[PDB]
Formats: structure tokens, sequence, C-alpha cells
């Protein structure tokens, strides 16, 4: 349908592990990152491998992990150790299947959050649920760089949200066949696991400290696209002349938020505003199906203006039960952000103009 798991939400839902042998030499690279950025081998090995063609790749899971190798390698070969020692040109054997796999998973060719958290996790124990200690990444850049704890609760948070996503459904059916006590109690189920969503959203303090994560993680996944270090972009060796900018992975470009501003009628894409293109330009970072639920959304009927509509106070109160879930996830956020970008860096003010332009926004569409 929409590529929407029951369980897993926006996640993909359990990735491929492995590759076929042909592609052993990506995997071997994506597999040492912490071992060949360190010794500085990493640069060679990409520049040694072989030109393989992407089609042993057949089917979506394959190209998935295909798509987090290739990135992987791409951003530790772009990115190096990390001190301004880049490269400006990734070379062809890697650029030509990378660009090709991107085009027929319509994604840019840079590391995606749906690469680098929907699809590059496992089951420690598939008999057991969806907890931290059962679950691991598939690959990290450095060892400390706390990939593992930040990645997999981003998932985690996914997972969580993944219990609201699967009763929009219900929201779009109980409108239309004007049930409204079915509307009434899927509005505060939404609301109720989205608070299930902040409380897992509290464990990136269990698992990420902020110095790894703004000294070392948040350096692989920079982009190229207004970066000083790469200021025309990146130059896909053999596919495009032209460098070309894309900005880089994050979890500005999960699709959870999005899906409920949408779902609530909070208008966040509309204007020209900054905030509004960012948030625009972010849906190209997300899987075409993704995509598309999110322009499904906008083009249902509204249900603001329904529940705006009825005169009905506790289909009102529900409402904003979702409304003001959003608002306290993107407050978290903001302290959340506080804490593992703002106070490492002065150790910026356009960051948190962002995320207070769209914690207001949310805010304002409050009923009461
Ligand atoms: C250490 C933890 C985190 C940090 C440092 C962080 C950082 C950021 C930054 C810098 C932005 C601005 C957009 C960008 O530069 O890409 C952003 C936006 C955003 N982030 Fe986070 N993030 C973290 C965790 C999460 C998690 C776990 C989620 C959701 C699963 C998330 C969801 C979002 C969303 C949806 C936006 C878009 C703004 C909005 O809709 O309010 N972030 N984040």
């Amino acid at each position: 349908a929409y590529h929407i798991d029951e369980e897993v939400g926006f996640a993909l839902p359990n990735p491929q592990e492995n590759l076929p042998d042909f592609y052993n030499d990506w995997m071997f690279i994506a597999k040492h990152l912490p071992d060949l950025i360190e010794s500085g081998q990493l640069r060679e090995r990409v520049e040694k491998l072989n030109m393989l063609s992407i089609d042993h790749l057949t089917d979506h899971k394959s190209q998935r992990l295909a798509r987090l190798v290739l990135g992987c390698i791409t951003m530790a070969y772009v990115w190096g150790k990390g001190h301004g020692d880049v490269r400006k040109v990734l070379p062809r054997n890697i650029a030509v299947p990378y660009c090709q796999l991107s085009a027929a998973l319509e994604l840019p060719p840079i590391l995606v959050y749906a690469d680098c958290v929907l699809a590059n996790w496992k089951k420690k124990d598939p008999n057991k649920p969806l907890t931290y200690e059962n679950m691991d990444v598939l690959f990290s850049f450095r060892d400390g760089d706390c990939s593992k704890g930040f990645f997999l609760v981003s998932l985690l948070v996914e997972i969580a949200a993944a219990s609201a996503i699967k009763v929009i459904p219900t929201v779009f059916k109980a409108m239309q066949m004007q049930e409204r006590d079915t509307l009434l109690k899927a509005l505060l189920e939404i609301a109720s696991c989205l608070e299930k969503a902040l409380q897992v959203f509290h464990q990136i303090h269990d698992h990420v400290n902020p110095k790894a994560f703004f000294s070392v993680l948040r350096i692989y996944l920079s982009g190229w696209k207004g970066n000083p270090q790469l200021s025309d972009g990146l130059v896909y060796e053999g596919f495009w002349e032209d460098p070309k900018e894309f900005a880089g992975g994050s979890a500005g470009q999960s699709s959870v938020f999005q899906c409920f501003d949408v779902l609530l009628g909070i208008q966040q894409t509309a204007g020209g505003g900054h905030a509004a293109q960012f948030l625009q330009d972010m849906r190209r970072y997300m899987p075409p199906a993704h995509r598309n639920f999110l322009c499904s959304l906008e083009s249902n009927p509204s249900v603001r203006e329904f529940v705006l509509s009825k005169g009905d106070a506790g289909l009102r109160e529900a409402y904003d039960a979702c409304v003001k879930a959003l608002v306290s996830l993107r407050s978290y956020h903001l302290q959340i952000v506080t804490k593992y970008i703002l106070i490492p860096a002065s150790q910026g003010t356009d960051l948190m103009n962002f995320l207070k332009t769209v914690r207001s926004t949310t805010e304002k569409s409050l009923l009461k």
C-alpha cells in the first residue's frame, strides 16, 4: 500500500542483513568503517573497488540494504575522519551504482533517515519484542559515535508512533460513515499513543551522550547543501557531470510529525517561509510511498474542519489532545536539541527559530 507497517510504521520491517555474495566487497567496507576510517584505509579501499552492477539486487529489502551500505560508505568517503579533509568527487565505481539504485528507489544519493534509521536495524532474538535490549543497528561509523543509541532510539519513536499511525484509517472511515463515537475514540487513541511516543523519546538520554553525538556522529550525517566545505555539492563521478547538493541525514526527515500535522490540518508547509519550504524539501528525502502517504492525507477531507463543524466539545477535546501531544513532542524535542546541539556547539539561532516556528504553528491549531 503506502509501505506503512502495522507494527513498526514507517520503519522497514525485518530489514535485510546480508547482501548477495556478489557485493561482499561493499559489505566488508561498510561493516568495518570504524577500523577503516581510523586507520585511513577507508578511501583507498573505496577507490580500489571494482564497478559492481546493481543487477543482483532484485527485491526492495536488498535494495534498501544496498542503499544503507553505499550511503554509509559515501558519508565515510566524503568526510573521512571529520576534521576538514574531505573529498569532493565520489568515485564512479560507487557513484554510478549508488545513483542508479537511488533512482530506482526514488531517493537522493545521500545517506538519509530512511537508510540509517528505518532500514538500519535487527532483532537480536526474533522471538523477543522490539526493545532496545533486543535490538541492534547494522552499521556504525566510529567506535563511540553513539550511532546505536541515536538510530535505535529514533527507530523506537517510529515504532511507538506506529500505534497511532495504524488508527488513521479509522479516523477517515469514521468521518465518512458519520460515526461520531468511533471518530472520538480514534482521536483519543492517537493522542494516547503520541503521549507514549513522548516517553520513548526520553530514551535519547539513556543511550546517546551529547559529546559523541555532536562531535562524531553529526559529522557523518552532514550533507553537502549549503555546506562551505562542499560549496558546490558533490560530484557523482560518471553519473552527473556537475556537482549536486543534498541535505544530510536527519530525524528531521522523519514522516512521523508531518503525518500527524497533515492529519490534523496543521499547515506546516503553507507559505513561502523558511520553515515551510524546509519541511517541504525534507519530503524529497522520504521513501516515495511515504511521500505519497503524506500527499494522500492532505487530499482527504479535513479532520479539523469536520471537528470544527459539529458543535461537539468532546470531539474538539479529543482533537486538541492530539494537537497537544504534538506540541509536547516538539517541546521536548527543543530540549533535546539544546542538549545535543546548542550547548555542545557553544562549548544555531536559525535552528532554534525553525523549531520554535514549527511548534508555534502547531500550538496555533489548538481549538482551546
Ligand atoms: C539527539 C537527538 C536529536 C537531535 C540532536 C535532533 C536534531 C534535530 C535538528 C538539528 C533538527 C532541525 C532539522 C535538521 O537540521 O535536520 C531536527 C528536526 C526534527 N527532528 Fe530531531 N533530533 C533528535 C532526535 C529526534 C527524534 C528521535 C525524532 C523523531 C523520531 C526527531 C524528529 C524530528 C522532526 C520531525 C524534525 C522536523 C521539525 C519538526 O517537525 O518539529 N528528532 N532535529
